């Protein structure tokens, strides 16, 4: 009964009377996400509703709230408040008009300057997290929110881990299979660089529309990742050399030679980054492609 700690993180108050105009904007294993309007202040918010009985390891919910409230940053979605209502936890965040990077990678073609800009913002987030001793462990396009202002933010801290000088490596087989690093899949001690791998896979998503092996089942993908290591592109000759080089540093098998986020922020590939405004057309196009979907 560590549900003691959770009940005292949470604010008290009528959540269904503090906020109105609930429209579902998203869903996940994590839960359903709604937009809503604060009765007071008028401010529109994003609220995630998470069934508790679905999550057996309730330290992960606690850990999730704490990591968001203690590691605020422009490239991380902004925690406002939390509330327990019945057998359901509500997490309130700042709403940003925009979309997931998943809508853009599946519905559009990004150029290298657009890709370089997303990567840079993501690496900025990870360098911040990694220096504050936090591994995300679930990097993927579905967990990147793009703002109509041009913003790029990380979300979904439900799988994240805190490390220490003493316990500097983790050992949980955690993540989404197609984005998981080999050292995770093969049950070795792993550190912050598993996020770098995952970002590399997200770069493939932006190039090819999908992570490697997506047409395979999750379990098979796991086998493939462990046996193949560094995945191959469908059409590698389509990319510039600096881009290819960035990918090779992200998707290095040798953890020690794989880029940290600090290193990677200095790579040449990010120097072709367009301005963030260049992303808003992508967002516009994704909304149009999913008018029905
Ligand atoms: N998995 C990521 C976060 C959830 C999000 C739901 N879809 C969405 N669609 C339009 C706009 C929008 N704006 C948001 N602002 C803040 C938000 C969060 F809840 F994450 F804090 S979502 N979100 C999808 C991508």
């Amino acid at each position: 009964e560590i549900l003691e700690k959770l009940r005292s993180i949470v604010s008290v108050g009528d959540p269904k009377k503090k906020y109105t105009r609930f429209e579902k904007i998203g869903q996940g294993a994590s839960g359903t996400v709604y937009t809503a309007m604060d009765v007071a202040t008028g401010q529109e918010v994003a609220i995630k509703q998470m069934n508790l009985q679905q999550q057996p390891k309730k330290e992960l919910i606690i850990n999730e709230i704490l990591v968001m409230r203690e590691n605020k940053n422009p490239n991380i979605v902004n925690y406002l408040d939390s509330y327990l209502v019945g057998d359901e936890l509500w997490v309130v965040m700042e709403y940003l008009a925009g979309g997931s990077l998943t809508d853009v990678v599946t519905e559009t073609c990004m150029d290298e300057g657009q890709i370089a800009a997303v990567c840079r913002e993501c690496l900025q987030a990870l360098e911040f997290l990694h220096s504050n001793q936090v591994i995300h462990r679930n990097i993927k396009s579905d967990n990147i929110l793009l703002g109509m202002d041009g913003s790029v933010k990380l979300t979904d801290f439900g799988f994240c881990a805190q490390i220490t000088p003493e316990q500097s490596k983790r050992s949980e087989m955690v993540g989404t299979p197609y984005w998981m690093a080999p050292e995770v899949v093969t049950r070795k001690a792993y550190g912050p660089k598993v996020d770098i791998w995952s970002l590399g896979i997200m770069a493939i998503e932006m190039i090819e529309g999908e992570p490697p092996y997506l047409n395979e089942n999750p379990l098979r993908a796991l086998y493939l990742i462990a046996t193949n290591g560094t995945p191959e592109l469908q059409n590698p000759e389509k990319l510039s050399a600096i881009f290819r080089d960035f990918l090779n540093r992200c998707l290095e098998m040798d953890v020690e030679k794989r880029g940290s986020a600090k290193e990677l922020l200095q790579h040449q590939f990010l120097k072709i980054a367009k301005p963030l405004s260049s992303l808003t057309p992508l967002i516009a196009a994704a909304k149009e492609a999913t008018k029905n979907n």
